[PDB]
């Protein structure tokens, strides 16, 4: 199961955000080419993630939130002023959200949803999650029906889909500039948030890329070495001091 990463090389940093049911690996080839090219990266994890998901359960989304923030002061603490945010679906909105709360130098969202509308995609999937998890803990087929009976994600997902609202009247209040990543063919949010993003936020410096074979989780699927490039292009356009 796995566990948060930290790259240290040179002294622009990037801070790693994950997707809801996500963990660190899915943004781990991320961190590995920017170590690459000498940017240091970070990538916490949320509270009940790369875990049973009865973990999730007994969490909330505003403990995920602060997981990000405590993720920030933990570059600053060990030495790094210049901090990019960059957040994958939930993790997106995340750095919208922490750009508005520490001084970043930059943001970038990939495949970021704008709206609560937790139901259809959202809902089979941690039910899926469950499932596969449930396999993966080598039970039988007949249990793996037991304690998903007893699933009752209607909590959590309704405090995503207040919190998910929250962050969407709060786009019109970001400065810092920005870099939108979305998948065209993606089946988990509505793809269209990408414009309510790139359209609303305040920044003096944007820009939105379009990618037309990948999936939801952008980061591990077939164009991730052209999303990285992209990335990379964004970040040596900042005003890093050094
Ligand atoms: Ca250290
Ligand atoms: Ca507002
Ligand atoms: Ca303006
Ligand atoms: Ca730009």
């Amino acid at each position: 199961l796995p566990k948060p990463f930290f790259f240290e090389e040179g002294k622009r940093a990037v801070l790693l955000l994950h997707g809801f049911t996500g963990n660190s690996s899915d943004v781990r080839q991320l961190g590995r080419f920017l170590q690459k090219k000498g940017y240091t990266s970070y990538a916490p994890q949320y509270e009940g993630h790369a875990a049973p998901p009865d973990e999730i359960l007994k969490s909330s989304p505003f403990v995920w939130f602060k997981d990000a923030l405590d993720g920030y002061d933990y570059l600053v603490e060990q030495g790094y002023d210049e901090i990019v945010v960059a957040g994958l679906s939930l993790g997106g909105d995340f750095a919208l959200k922490l750009s508005l709360n520490r001084d970043v130098k930059g943001i970038v969202t990939m495949c970021a949803p704008m709206g609560g509308k937790t139901e259809g995609a959202i809902y089979e999937g941690f039910l899926e999650y469950a499932r596969n998890f449930k396999k993966y803990e080598g039970k039988d087929q007949e249990t793996i029906d037991n304690e998903m009976d007893h699933f009752k994600p209607t909590e959590t997902l309704k405090e995503l889909s207040e919190a998910l609202d929250t962050i969407k009247e709060q786009v019109d209040e970001v400065l810092d500039p920005i870099l939108v990543i979305q998948a065209e063919n993606d089946n988990m949010i509505d793809p269209q948030s990408a414009n309510y993003i790139y359209d609303h936020v305040d920044s003096d410096d944007k820009n939105i890329k379009w990618y037309s074979e990948s999936g939801h989780v952008i980061t591990i699927d077939k164009e991730k070495e052209q999303v990285f490039e992209d990335i990379y292009q964004f970040l040596e356009s900042l005003d890093w001091s050094e």
